[PDB]
């Protein structure tokens, strides 16, 4: 439809994890120990962090990403400890398709301006105040 | 206003980050450029600010303080910079020198009808 807003930006991505026996794979899940997925939270388990560095960032993994499925079997509405079994029975290899949701300024003209109805999501740009 | 809706968890933080010559504020700062349709924006619960933390470097300053990805910059130094441009919030966070005050929002959603973490450290 016409008009502005903060649309959805859904960032999918599927990742190989990889690790030895004596390592983890360097994040920490959080979620859920009648639920219906969205775009706000499209899945009951995220990362709630990801540590720098270790085999997840390396691979690309960050916090906030949403499990979407481990090991190609779907865990959108499976809770804490069962996911958790899932990782556990991979072992040291993890096939994980997680996805990113950020909300995005869209300035698309509203109804009976005679414009496009596509997003028009504003341009954004990064600067690094990091010391490397 | 009852029964369901759209829940967002913000959590509003005003920290001093004070680095050394050596070190940055370590973040990654990211957001709207300057240019013609930011004067169209209007902050929301679902995005607060132009510009947010693309990333907070591990153990760094702006770390230690707190700050993570995906919080919004209200305040730079005392001065709102909710609509404020990529370049001029950069511009005042240089102009701070080695220190920052900056205030920010984080903000959160609830599943749609309790958590529990694990690590794999």
């Amino acid at each position: 439809a016409m008009g502005p807003g903060s649309d959805y930006i859904i960032k999918e991505k599927t990742v190989l994890l990889q690790k030895k026996d004596s390592e983890g794979f360097g994040f920490v899940l959080r979620g859920a120990k009648e639920f219906t997925p969205t775009p706000a939270f499209p899945a009951l388990q995220y990362l709630e962090s990801v540590d720098e560095g270790g085999v997840a960032w390396r691979a690309g993994l960050r916090m906030g990403d949403f499990l979407i499925e481990v090991n190609g079997q779907n865990v959108v509405k499976v809770g804490h400890r069962q996911v958790v079994n899932m990782i556990r029975q991979g072992g040291n290899t993890l096939m994980v398709k997680v996805v990113m949701v950020t909300r995005h300024p869209d300035m698309d003209a509203a109804a009976g301006s005679g414009s496009g109805s596509f997003p028009e999501l504003i341009q954004d740009t990064s600067t690094s105040f990091s010391t490397t």
